[PDB]
């Protein structure tokens, strides 16, 4: 349901230095859902709930599993990553869960206004 | 020669509030090679060469159109976004010009030190 390779990779350059990601921190407000969250140190939502610790990944670590509770809005966030650290759960109950198993996360897109209304989570699959 | 819809994404939540990407901004520090490259502020190599201007993408602006000059190093890069925004060229002129064309580019991954050694560059093909 889309043509195969269509999202795809491709590396350019040498072997040299440390791995990084564009995708190289993550917070979240939260309260019974997702407020905001903050990739980066960018914002993205609203200023209510309560500001997380900030997760800043490793060279070579990454999101190995993610469960995202959701309906029509973000209302929780939790992930682990390959070297075994856990970030959340942050949030609230309700909504269905869906879990992000044996993964490598890439990009965190969505959409946002004063909370959290969508995720769009680009990941290779093992 | 990787399993098919194994780097793929999912949606979570609803319809409501303005798209973002955890790709959000991009400067770079360049002489004839790439010194680093700035992902949302972070920086990604070392600290030679000259800080070009930050490029920051509008909701649902997004690069397009990529051309990343390159060897063992990153030599040059330049893009265009689909809302015909341009950044770059910037760099020299060494190396083999790759051009990613009418492309949705979703993340920038890659290695450096001292210099950019390698980008790794995660996008839809359209």
């Amino acid at each position: 349901l889309v043509p195969r390779g269509s999202l795809t990779h491709r590396k350019f350059g040498g072997s040299g230095g440390s791995p990084f990601s564009g995708l190289s921190s993550i917070a979240v407000r939260s309260g019974s859902y997702l407020d905001a969250i903050i990739i980066d140190g960018v914002h993205h939502g609203g200023s209510g709930g309560n500001l997380s610790p900030t997760f800043t990944f490793g060279s070579g670590e990454y999101i190995s599993n993610m469960t995202i509770r959701s309906g029509d809005y973000i209302d929780n966030i939790s992930f682990e990553t390959n070297m075994g650290r856990r970030f959340g759960p942050y949030g609230g109950s309700g909504g269905s869960a869906n879990t992000l198993s044996n993964v490598k996360v890439i990009q965190i897109n969505g959409s946002a206004g004063d909370y959290l209304d969508s995720l769009d989570i680009y990941y290779e699959q093992y």
